[PDB]
């Protein structure tokens, strides 16, 4: 769980932060809720719980269900935030997230 | 000035590696530009050339210019790129970076 990993005050104040229309922004988000502390083991921890289906990879869908991932209630991305998240992350042209490439969003938050 | 601090050599080719749209990286810019080699007191020396109007802070526009503190010839960050120089930075949330934010922005690169 993501409780386990994280503190619930971190991503509340995380989440509180970027409820604004198109504000997201993965850098300052990732180092506030914590992950920025978390060892190379936990961040991949994050990743799995993130990949809704166990695809091995965040797809679109699942990258704008980020923050649902981190608190349930959040909001979603809309569609041109996960767009910026996707472009930002996907270096490879995979047209997804592999778990290589969330561990770069997060060491270089 | 910067080059009496940093070699010319270093900085020419530091700048010359973000000369695209959106590409600046600070951490990788500190280390091409020989940041990383300089003692406390050379690291805060720089600080306060980027300083340029002798507030004892780097402020958003300050950020935007950090390239001219280098060489004067040098492209101003985005918008984009200075949020997101200061996100990384602001750690106290003053909304500007204080010497000591500066010398962890470098020692963290
Ligand atoms: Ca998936
Ligand atoms: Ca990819
Ligand atoms: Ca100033
Ligand atoms: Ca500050």
């Amino acid at each position: 769980s993501m409780t386990d990993l994280l503190s619930a005050e971190d991503i509340k104040k995380a989440i509180g932060a970027f409820t604004a229309a198109d504000s997201f922004d993965h850098k300052k988000f990732f180092q506030m809720v914590g992950l920025k502390k978390k060892s190379a083991d936990d961040v991949k921890k994050v990743f799995h719980i993130l990949d809704k289906d166990k695809s091995g990879f965040i797809e679109e869908d699942e990258l704008g269900s980020i923050l649902k991932g981190f608190s349930s209630d959040a909001r979603d991305l809309s569609a041109k935030e996960t767009k910026t998240l996707m472009a930002a992350g996907d270096k490879d042209g995979s047209g997804k997230i592999e778990v290589e490439e969330f561990s770069t969003l997060v060491a270089e938050s």
